[PDB]
């Protein structure tokens, strides 16, 4: 019932397409900010797929967790790993895909 707990159950008990959904209705948005880049950072997309559910997603875990003084480099570390599984689950097994995957992964462990 705390909007820590609930903030993690949409980062980590739901697909990323269900999180999508969520933040549609934008719930607890007096407590949570949900707005995103949809990875507008990202020069090259992949043809073909939608990546904008992970990034939606990867964005709320930061910027929440920033919000809720709780960034810590664990917390960041297991949101970008989060957002590369959200990842490769879109492109299921496409190669091109998975490398496009790969460097937005790297993008935010390094410059994140």
């Amino acid at each position: 019932e705390s909007i820590e707990s609930i903030t993690d159950n949409y980062l980590f008990s739901t697909s990323p397409s269900q999180f999508e959904k969520v933040r549609d209705e934008r719930p607890h948005a007096d407590k949570l900010d949900w707005s995103s880049d949809s990875c507008s950072w990202a020069p090259d997309k992949p043809v073909g797929f939608d990546f904008d559910p992970a990034c939606h997603r990867h964005d709320f875990g930061y910027r929440n967790y920033k919000k809720q003084s709780r960034f810590d480099d664990t917390s960041k570390k297991r949101i970008d790993d989060n957002f590369y599984s959200d990842l490769k689950g879109i492109c299921h097994g496409n190669g091109s895909c998975n490398a496009l995957a790969w460097t937005y992964y790297q993008a935010v462990r390094k410059f994140g």
